[PDB]
């Protein structure tokens, strides 16, 4: 495990239907999507 696995947010946001996903906060799976 690691805090803010940024590309793991990206691949997940693309599943939800966004073009990208990123992070910087350390809470578990707290990812933003664009």
């Amino acid at each position: 495990g690691m805090a803010c696995q940024f590309w793991s947010c990206n691949s997940s946001c693309i599943s939800r239907g966004y073009r990208q996903g990123k992070c910087w906060g350390i809470q578990y799976k707290y990812c933003q999507c664009y």
